[PDB]
């Protein structure tokens, strides 16, 4: 299996293993918009529902999660999903609390994980999967340079029985240097960090 | 979980649970072309490699397989892959021995399973996934009426380290009646079974 580092350090954020100790941060920043396009969203604006959500993130088979720390605050989390070293691939997904939307946290969390997957673990494929209704994330992935492969129609079902479509994007190892360059221009130097 | 029937009966073929007892049929009809675009293809033209392949089909978590019987012969197999009743979806895939290519066996095996998934188990989505190099299967899926959703680039890795692309197709419950009509026209009556 791939052995990831427990911690990462960037110029804007740092990453550490996501744990129950981070639950208070989720409780301090509840906004339904943050979870509306995620799987297994908290079912209610309560500690019980948020605890169930966090336990689900930590318990999904194979999932590796990190809390994203932006200063002295937990900004959200980033997750490596269904890593398959046999096929040199994985899925990556993030969630940021509302106050951090627009900050450098999301881009740098992805930069750190993408760099590690491609350059250290030699992954060939990193996939992103988002709800077709999640236009914001789709715009971020296009800006990132991820390739839109297609739409898996009715790919997931919600608790109320309704279905949603998933848009699949990917970045291949050959494409990583180009994606890396774009991320760096937006994160560092006079151009990304004035 | 979904409980499927052990047996199905059509006008051309019948289905029964795939088992080690069917290994002799695989041994009697070995042709590398039959496995070239499948995952975990037998690594050699030997009983040992074919036994490993069959054991892999029966052992994959969640996979439900049936041998397809065409008369007094085993024509190949059909598989329900990664069934997820929670999301009302599954993947379907078949493999036919060379002498049966072009026969009604492949279409009717799919007809029987598709009809059951959509009409009895109320699946909303049935996916098909094939190698981008497997042009024959892609033509059959387009003829079937499955919708080409996209190409998952470098979605699987082969034992020699090379990568292959997967084309994803799907049939939704709303689309099933139309797909069913096309299959029936080709399988039954003066039009499909003169």
């Amino acid at each position: 299996m791939w052995a990831f580092p427990e911690r990462f350090e960037g110029r804007h954020v740092r990453l550490e293993p996501l744990a129950l100790a981070h639950l208070p941060a989720f409780l301090r920043h509840y906004d339904p918009e943050v979870y509306r396009f995620l799987s297994r969203a908290p079912v209610a604006p309560t500690e019980e529902a948020l605890r169930a959500h966090l336990e689900g993130l930590l318990g999904e088979p194979g999932r590796v999660n990190w809390a994203i720390l932006f200063g002295k605050e937990v900004a959200g989390r980033i997750s490596v999903i269904a890593p398959e070293p046999e096929h040199a691939k994985l899925e990556l997904g993030t969630m940021l609390f509302k106050p951090f939307w627009g900050s450098p946290a999301n881009k740098e969390a992805k930069y750190l994980l993408l760099r590690h997957a491609f350059e250290v673990l030699r992954a060939e494929r990193v996939q992103f999967k988002v709800d077709l209704r999640n236009e914001r994330s789709q715009r971020a992935l296009e800006a990132l340079g991820a390739v839109r492969e297609g739409v898996l129609r009715k790919n997931r079902r919600l608790p109320d029985g309704a279905f949603r479509d998933d848009v699949v994007y990917s970045v291949l190892k050959e494409e990583w240097p180009g994606v890396k360059a774009r991320l760096e221009a937006r994160l560092y130097g006079a151009s990304g960090n004035p």
